[PDB]
């Protein structure tokens, strides 16, 4: 159901069909799975263990991991706890975060390698998306990112309840690695108006388009609404890399995306201001973009 | 609380402590985890998918996989189905089994590589167990083996029910790869008097000592009673390699394990005959070994 895109295949000629499949998934659904991503299974297995080690830390160690670099670190709960790292595209922030974690050295080094590999992956995905719209020369390498590790502490009581309410991601694109054993990711299919489970598929990643994706693409890429249902009584652990917006914080569709049959949809805006707008309105499912129409 | 043994570490000098931990786990519990086993993570990931692909085959493809070599192939169900391969230590049998599976070539190749790698593992484990009892020169390379791929088709109605009843393995040693998501394996811990779960730990294997282990070791290695509770409403998939008995089928303890304080416990017997005896008495938890006292 959710399209699977092989990233090694996507490209030209023989890759042309897979690139068109990529664009179609971004346009119709805003969500797809990625294979061919090049992240080694050994590193994935080390990261799974390391993230569980981190969340299995005594509460007091977890709390020494709060605010270890400005704005980032451990975030306590309501069944939710997380480690967040901004700016995950900045090598000096990634280095200091991992050096500052109260954790065993082998854990800190695995997190560092994985955040670095996820950054390269989301930049590679963003580039292939941009090329499916005919855009070359775009570099996403220095766009700020937010790396997050989360755990949802499900119990028997929370089974059946949406373990995360419906929202869009504010930013451009998101790459997610879901718990293999507990999948709850559901995305609203904009063509039927129905939630579609994104069942876990080991060793692959999920990609979601966010609000900045919709705006930068001049409406061509769908900012996907999604939620997480609690589907078992077991803690769910997941990892996400959020590609946010350009380094200069300005969101503006590129020239070549304004047609004549698809006129320019949104005024130029600053990502940080948009984030404030979601905050003050409570509109966290893309509604606030309507207030930014051109 | 199941001891974990690092196989690269175990051996001499610097591994003398680990070897003694190995023997102690075998003698007191009959069960231990192995790390450092050298099965690469990529192969483990490919096998998890291949085994799930095999069990997801249509019913007609599964029936075409019954009896593909004499005595081996698919076995249908109540909630249990499986693919078994004897003799998994015999290259000719492994080759013909995988050549004859009705499945895509990449599945056949993955199963072949896995069966072969699991064979090398269980031989290496057997050798280290033998060395922990001061035994060298022993070669297990040609002992018959059974390779099994299992699926227990749990549902909401299965939860809280035994998945497999309490028994011992008849053979020497068993190496298991349990479903990372669905546990359920429990062993009767001698020190405790109650069954204790062997919760899955990704990328690690569980080793269990069987009845032939107890007899060959002259009583020094415990043949562990185990079962599997249904702990979740999703299918549980597992892989096991059973090291059975010597090629000449005779079970007889080596001289150096019978001393003034531990005299010879069991008469020599043919493994085949011992299997018959379990089948005809219904004694599947090691009770039938008492009929073989010296
Ligand atoms: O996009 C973000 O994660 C930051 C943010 C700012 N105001 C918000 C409202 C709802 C959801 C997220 C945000
Ligand atoms: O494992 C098998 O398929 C054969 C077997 C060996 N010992 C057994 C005890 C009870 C039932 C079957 C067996
Ligand atoms: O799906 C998850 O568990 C975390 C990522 C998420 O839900 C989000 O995009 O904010
Ligand atoms: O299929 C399994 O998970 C193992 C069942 C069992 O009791 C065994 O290993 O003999």
């Amino acid at each position: 159901e959710i399209p699977a895109i092989d990233l090694r295949l996507a490209g030209g000629g023989g890759g042309a069909e897979e690139t068109a499949r990529l664009r179609d998934a971004c346009a119709r659904l805003g969500c797809f799975r990625v294979s061919g991503h090049g992240v080694p299974p050994g590193l994935q297995a080390e990261m799974k263990a390391a993230v569980r080690a981190l969340f299995d830390l005594p509460d007091d160690a977890k709390r020494r991991n709060a605010d270890i670099i400005p704005g980032s670190g451990y975030v306590p709960p309501p069944l939710y706890e997380a480690f967040g790292l901004c700016d995950a595209a900045a090598p000096a922030d990634v280095d200091a975060f991992c050096a500052r974690l109260d954790a065993p050295p082998h854990v800190r080094e695995t997190v560092k390698a994985y955040a670095e590999r996820m950054h390269s992956l989301i930049v590679d995905v963003a580039g292939k998306v941009a090329a499916s719209l005919g855009l070359h020369g775009a570099s996403f390498q220095d766009w700020p990112c937010q790396f997050r590790m989360n755990r949802y502490n499900y119990t028997q009581d929370s089974v059946g309840s949406p373990g995360v309410q419906v929202h869009t991601d504010s930013g451009f694109l998101t790459v997610l690695q879901e718990d293999e054993c507990v999948g709850g990711l559901e995305v609203l299919d904009p063509a039927a108006g129905e939630f579609v489970p994104v069942d876990p598929l080991p060793g692959s990643f999920v990609v979601n388009v966010g609000d900045v994706g919709q705006a930068w693409s001049n409406g061509r890429l769908h900012n996907v609404k999604h939620r997480v249902q609690c589907v078992a009584a077991v803690p769910r652990v997941s990892i996400a890399m959020f590609l946010l917006a350009p380094k200069d914080d300005t969101v503006s569709a590129p020239g070549e995306l304004v047609d004549g049959e698809h006129p320019r949809r949104y005024r130029e805006f600053k990502y940080d201001d948009y984030r404030r707008l979601r905050l003050s309105t409570g509109e966290r499912a893309g509604e606030a973009l309507a207030r930014l129409a051109a």
